[PDB]
């Protein structure tokens, strides 16, 4: 009485199908429903005992016509997208979901399909493959550009597995560590450079970075080589999945090793300065004190200092290199060779000392000149002052020897005191040389003694 | 041996399609292509025999409904969207195109239906526009990455884009100079600051750039301030689309002049020093005339000589 419903879903739905028989010669379009003649355009007639392939062209890729005649054959089916063209030309993409009917034996007897007019995706991918791959370029810029930033500059680069300890050690860090650019690194690796000092802060961090929080480590290593390397590092656990520590690690040892040098110049200068600040702490200990004259003790420290002042500027020929005794024998006793000329004598080689030596060695000379011209040999009117150096030996070393000789001058009596040079030479000038010094007050003259080791902070 | 191709057509096709039965009570569904149990993600025996009313639900505008229960009386077509509901719950708009079936004398037989999800089709424009964007993040996020590793390693970097003469200065860079956060730098800013015996030099190399031939300088700027500096500035040039001129600079104001700093400061540490406690100690000088000055002159002395020991602990 009444038909098959199932033709009459094909037949009404707006979804293009065929059915095609295997079975005829050439597998020809049994069946086409009208939306596949609206998609086409053509006729009733002119899709039926044909083969569907009259709906390629040109344009029509002739590899995709391989992939569907492959599964023809074959007797499974395919999905794929193929260019077809409108019954006026028009071309459009077509996507055919073809399925084979099989019978109750499981022999093939039917091809089906539906059809589809996907020729919207073509300004889809035409939009999405145009600009993602633009934008993939803007990414291969700023590739370049941070890749480049790490060959100069040195920027190390780890990770660090914090389930498995797992680690990967870019070419810079590998660089600034001593590592084959291929050797494999652990914790283990890293941490056998690390100076014993420094050991246990490592651990301690690495064994920290469960927080996700971003720590920063200083920490000096020993290269494969012998070298010593300061190194900065700073981290940052991300945690997910797999956590890894990402961290950062770069060389800061110019910076370390100018630092810890910018401040031990100010390490000595507050050195040179409780010495130089308390030098006159006895240069006003003694002249200014409880004396019978106070205005001619400032006639005196006036004249104490415009000395200990010339023990500054001897240093300015050379820059603080010391000096020459030939030039300080001549620097504070020049005064005195004023009134005196040719009645002081200076002998020995062309020398050098330390410029915390040059100092005690001005005043030494200005003070003990002063107390020739007062008790010794440089009051009377016939009297000289004989200053020998030589550099010899004795006990194996090659010391050195210096001689002060008074001589012609009054008989030498004994002192009733020992005043501010008495121990300004036993005490601040011994101590200058590592000395072992000496005074007779024998009758001739003024015998002073000196014996100095060979220690380059007193002799260059 | 003899299955339909009409049979196995519909069965295999990916539009939802229903065929009902309207000799029978209800007018139930006798058949649903697994294309309709995917689009409602029911099972088979749960869509079998029962009225495709079952699909509607709560929000489900009802004079839509009239007219679906209108044509199925008249045994008309009907092509309308109509609110439904997945086995899930999900709010979902249905295309139902129904066809009736009319018998070899005009007579309702059958009812046939292909359902069209609007839904997945209208948002698939929305489910790649958020794939258009997911990809203009990885670039927005390399573009950070680079950022990042300046500022975490503090780095000097600077971008001259060699045609147009935009320049990009990082963190770093704009401290070493003696440049604001954020003002606007160019080739002027920086070659103002450079010392007149050092601008050749500069400049000479900086159109020696184009050739992407890396390149290493040294000169010196004198700051806004008054600070000279030493700047080692090590260049380059990527030369791609418009050629951007990659470029890191430090201060090496220290590796340079350090024979003079350390000599410089010793020559007016002491030439200031000697100087400056040469005449401190003359006011012992203005303090002697009476007696007992070791009792009352240190007391106004003393008191000078840790007054600088402790300017500088
Ligand atoms: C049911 C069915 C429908 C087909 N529909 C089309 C179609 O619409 N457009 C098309 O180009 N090819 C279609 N083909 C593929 C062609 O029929 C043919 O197989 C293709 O051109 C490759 O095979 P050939 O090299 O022998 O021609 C369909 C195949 C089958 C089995
Ligand atoms: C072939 C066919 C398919 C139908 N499919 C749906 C459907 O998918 N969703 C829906 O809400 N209604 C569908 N209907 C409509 C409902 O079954 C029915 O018309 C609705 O309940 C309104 O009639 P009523 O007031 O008697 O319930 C379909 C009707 C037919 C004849
Ligand atoms: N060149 C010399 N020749 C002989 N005797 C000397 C001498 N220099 C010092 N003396 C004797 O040693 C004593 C103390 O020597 P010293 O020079 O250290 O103190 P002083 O009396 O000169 C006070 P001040 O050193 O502060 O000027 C003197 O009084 C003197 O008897
Ligand atoms: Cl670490
Ligand atoms: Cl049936
Ligand atoms: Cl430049
Ligand atoms: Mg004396």
């Amino acid at each position: 009485q009444a038909t098959d419903p199932f033709r009459a879903a094909v037949e009404f739905t707006l979804m293009p199908m065929l059915i095609t028989n295997p079975h005829l010669p050439d597998n020809p379009i049994v069946f086409a429903n009208p939306a596949f003649l609206k998609l086409t355009g053509y006729e009733a007639d002119e899709v039926m005992g044909r083969n569907c392939r009259f709906l390629q062209g040109h344009g029509t890729d002739p590899a995709h016509v391989r992939a569907i005649k492959s599964a023809i054959a074959a007797e499974k089916p395919i999905d794929i997208d193929i260019i077809n063209y409108k019954k006026s030309g028009e071309a459009f993409w077509n996507r055919l979901h073809i399925s084979p009917v099989h019978n109750a034996n499981g022999r093939l007897q039917h091809f089906v399909s539906s059809q589809l007019d996907v020729t919207l995706e073509l300004s889809r991918l035409v939009e999405l493959e145009k600009e993602r791959k633009t934008l993939s370029i803007e990414t291969a810029r700023s590739k370049d550009q941070l890749d480049y930033i790490v060959e100069v500059a040195n920027i190390g680069f780890w990770t660090r597995e914090f389930y498995s300890g797992k680690m990967t050690c870019s070419a810079e860090c590998r660089r600034i560590y001593g590592f084959t650019p291929d050797e494999p690194v652990h914790f283990d690796t890293i941490l056998d450079l690390v100076v014993l000092e420094d050991r246990m802060t490592v651990v301690q961090k690495a064994h920290q970075a469960v927080t996700g929080e971003p720590y920063s480590i200083e920490y000096r290593i020993v290269t494969r080589l012998g070298e010593t390397r300061w190194l900065e590092t700073r981290a940052k656990a991300l945690t997910g999945e797999n956590p890894l520590v990402l961290g950062i690690v770069q060389d800061v040892t110019e910076r370390k090793k100018a630092e810890a040098n910018k401040a031990l110049v100010s390490r000595e200068i507050a050195h040179r300065f409780k010495n130089s600040m308390a030098m006159v702490q006895s240069i006003a200990n003694q002249t200014l004190r409880n004396t019978y004259d106070p205005e001619q003790a400032n006639r005196l420290f006036s004249e104490r200092l415009r000395a200990l002042s010339q023990a500054h500027d001897m240093l300015l020929k050379e820059n603080w290199a010391g000096a020459t005794i030939q030039q300080i024998c001549a620097t504070a006793l020049a005064p005195f060779n004023s009134t005196f000329a040719n009645r002081i004598h200076m002998s020995g080689p062309h020398l050098l000392v330390s410029d915390r030596v040059t100092v005690a060695l001005s005043l030494a000379f200005y003070e003990l000149a002063t107390n020739a011209v007062k008790y010794g040999a440089l009051s009377n009117e016939k009297g000289v002052i004989n200053i020998t150096w030589a550099i010899m030996e004795d006990k194996g070393e090659k010391k050195f020897h210096m001689r002060w000789a008074e001589s012609r001058g009054p008989e030498v009596m004994q002192p009733a005191r020992r005043g501010f040079g008495q121990r300004l030479l036993h005490s601040v000038l011994a101590e200058e040389l590592k000395a072992k010094c000496d005074v007779e007050f024998a009758a001739s003259g003024l015998l002073i003694d000196v014996l100095a080791p060979i220690t380059p902070e007193v002799f260059p």
